[PDB]
């Protein structure tokens, strides 16, 4: 039935570091491949169990489907501003991943946030700082030089040019290679490392990027053993409104029937400038449909959704509880997509697309079986003898505690029927991340803590249909 | 020196329309063009004397520098929501415009706001409604159909497309025939007329635009005698962010110097959804490097500006004493052009560029040798024996009143020296355009009443070197 928790991820005890010098760890996603291997990822969280500081992307591998897990590999860790007063808030900051494999060429994406030093999303600015400039049919991202109003660029090479338009001797690391990808952004002049474009604060050199949200994307052809270098992805997929926009962290979908077959599909929030945190979180999805190499935003759940008497959009809206955060995506058998979304109901929220994720139905279903007390869930589907279901897990309430595996049956409309709520965990449950075995068999990576663990361990757990 | 008041467009008397069946003009634009003519551009408002209704874009001749005028010739009228219960606010609008000539090529622009049915800029809804969707590198205007949540698309011959991208038996009259275009936007199924796409209250057809600020173009190929239809330039200046985007009436210039000569300036400013006419009134100009064909944002003379030793973006600001509104734009010698910017200091605010309009220098200079009680004003640059000088003219004050020709000298470096100010109308003085007539003389078309007239009347006046000095 349910195997016992084994600990992946393990965090240090009473606000302490654990033995590798690491506090904590958090956002768990898992990815089962081709090859049967188990992708467990995480934020790893060095200094303190904030959500900023210094956090690295990292996952871990089992060859043998959950039993036994190798060493952590580092996806990217920027390095820290070694003259940031408060080292807590004195990091380049990558958040929350998304993991996804295409099935056609077994690419595997990790998809994650990007800040430059400082609090995250709990330190944007309340204005707007222009992050790319198109140039004679080019993108580049721009660098700022204190009391110099312009923006300069970087180009080929990393080499920086004037807001004139005329090459400097400076020039940035873009591809960078130290491991982890610590020296991405660093500021050269000749040879002479300078500092950091991401660095805010006591800086040595003269020049950096948008205070801003980015998303960053890098890929694994070799199974989760070595990654590429950071892509940048935020100037495909980012609107010229949006304050935050970052993954609604777990493990993406391929579309596997229907005309956008092969499209893959990554859930995402953003907010806007009228409310920010306060009234506009909104989810969407952004995809890929040639296996990973362009990025394009489907529309918002919220954009033109009737909202009590009156249209809202996600750039405009002000509306607490008719936000959507971070989110789940499953695709039917009949083609229909639904979003699992985070929210502030108390209940499941779940909306449809009839299209591949770029547009949504007028309606966000409520499902008052299925709790939801602001947290991030995982979704999947599953077939069981000929039949089609959704497996969702996430915590039972009435807080961050006693998670829950949620078994669905999928009706030919697509309407879902609450079988079974199966609790897969007492005390402590929030972040969770599902994946399909390939028997009766499922694995679930999950945010619990006993003990004094700081928040969180991340444990793994196998269960079956007799679970279910 | 001075000419007599010369009333171009005439307003009616004690809220009565005058003998044409208009009510009053308001927003001048003044263009001497290739062949000498003068044209002036006008609001025409036939209902009332609001921001809103039923306004025609409208523009009078003179072959004889300004001493007799022609008839009126309308660019632009749409036709009122026929069903709509309040007239006053049953119109889709236009309203504000600027000329200007292509010196090469000899076309005549106007460039004007749009909005669907309503109070104009003072109805605009608290949330977006996208106006636009690409489809396949294509860009095409989004219609809304009752009681769905999906965008449909006007494409190629006006036939309206399904969400799906399925043609369907109802079109939109995207190449208008009818006097002043008042046929434009029609919704037909087939062969009948069931209404209109700019139509939002009580509506015949299924089928509306977004809920938006446009801005639209026609042009004269003929010195001011006969304009194109309607072109919907919007999708090529219009941000994501934008809530506001319309035109600071007037004249706008064709660059005469430097590596951008040729090309079109046109002020323009914007509001954002973060505090919208309240805090986030923001000058630009927009612009075309190809005689008009295509068009391009110029960046916010408050993007990335310092204020309160924190850097705002006209995109979030919200800080009334930051805004900047309708502007008037006037290239140096030099190659710099100068953006003078209605504004909210109680004096006169000038941003510089040195790129042909795209970006702004970080500092807005202000003069308190003349005032700006809050409205339109006009700038040129004019050459007097070998000299360089702008001429600008705007109200004196306290209200908008007492109209005043203010004349700088513009030094080696781009600074302008104030040296004289000259009163050109008392009472009444609003909004107004320059140009040079040439030979030393100068024309001006302004704002005014008298006696009863509705606002405004529009006159004309002409003055000479010795008026300014
Ligand atoms: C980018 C970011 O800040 N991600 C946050 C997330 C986020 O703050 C909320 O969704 C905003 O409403 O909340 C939570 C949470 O547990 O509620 C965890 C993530 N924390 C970490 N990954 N450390
Ligand atoms: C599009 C529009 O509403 N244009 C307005 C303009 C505008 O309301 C302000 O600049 C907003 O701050 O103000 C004025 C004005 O006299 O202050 C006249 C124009 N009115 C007419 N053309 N009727
Ligand atoms: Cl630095
Ligand atoms: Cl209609």
């Amino acid at each position: 039935a349910l195997t016992e928790k084994t600990d992946i991820f393990e965090s240090g005890r009473n606000g302490n570091p654990n033995k590798d010098g690491i506090k904590s760890y958090r956002i768990p996603a898992l990815l089962k491949t081709d090859k049967g291997t188990l992708i467990a990822g995480a934020d790893e969280r060095r200094l303190h169990s904030s959500d900023w500081g210094d956090i690295g992307m990292v996952i871990r591998r089992s060859e043998d489907n959950g039993k036994t897990w190798g060493d952590r590999v580092t996806i990217t860790n920027l390095r820290d501003n070694p003259k940031a007063s408060d080292p807590s808030i004195g990091s380049p900051v990558n958040i929350d991943m998304v993991l996804v494999q295409d099935p056609e060429t077994k690419r595997i994406f990790s998809i994650y946030d990007m800040f430059p030093e400082g609090k995250g999303i709990f330190g944007m600015s309340s204005q707007k700082e222009e992050a790319y400039k198109k140039i004679d049919g080019k993108t580049y991202q721009i660098l700022y030089r204190e009391g110099e109003k312009g923006a300069y660029t970087i180009r080929e090479n990393g080499t920086v040019y004037t807001p004139d338009g005329k090459a400097t001797d400076y020039r940035v690391v873009v591809d960078p290679v130290k491991p982890a990808y610590s020296d991405k952004g660093d500021l050269y002049k000749g040879d002479q490392l300078l500092g950091n474009i991401y660095f805010t604060t006591n800086k040595t050199s003269p020049f950096r990027i948008a205070k801003d949200s980015y998303l960053w994307m890098s890929y694994s052809d070799d199974d989760g053993k070595t990654w590429s270098a950071p892509q940048d992805i935020t100037p495909m997929v980012k609107a010229d409104w949006m304050k935050f926009l970052g993954v609604g962290p777990g493990t993406g979908i391929v579309l596997r029937n229907g005309p956008h077959k092969g499209r893959i599909l990554i859930p995402v929030y953003t907010t806007n400038n009228v409310s920010h945190l306060d009234g506009s979180q909104s989810s969407r999805v952004i995809y890929s449909d040639d296996h990973g190499k362009t990025w394009h935003a489907g529309e918002a759940v919220n954009d033109n959704r009737q909202v009590d008497g009156q249209k809202i959009h996600s750039s405009t809206m002000n509306n607490r509880r008719a936000q959507n955060t971070e989110s789940t995506v499953v695709q039917l058998n009949n083609g229909d997509v639904k979003l699992f979304m985070r929210g502030l109901t108390g209940d499941l929220q779940v909306a449809t697309s009839k299209d591949g994720g770029v547009t949504w139905e007028k309606d966000i279903k409520r499902y008052p079986q299925v709790k939801d007390v602001y947290v991030q869930m995982s979704a999947i589907h599953t077939m069981h003898e000929g039949k089609e279901y959704i497996i969702l897990s996430n915590a039972g309430g009435p807080k961050r505690e006693n998670g829950m595996v949620h078994l669905a049956r999928v009706e030919e409309n697509g309407e879902l029927t609450w079988l079974k709520h199966n609790p897969i965990q007492k005390g402590e449950f929030a972040y969770n991340s599902l994946q399909e075995l390939g028997n009766g068999e499922y694995g679930i990576l999950y945010e619990h803590t006993e003990k004094g663990q700081n928040a969180y361990t991340l444990s793994f757990r196998k269960f079956n249909w007799e679970f279910l």
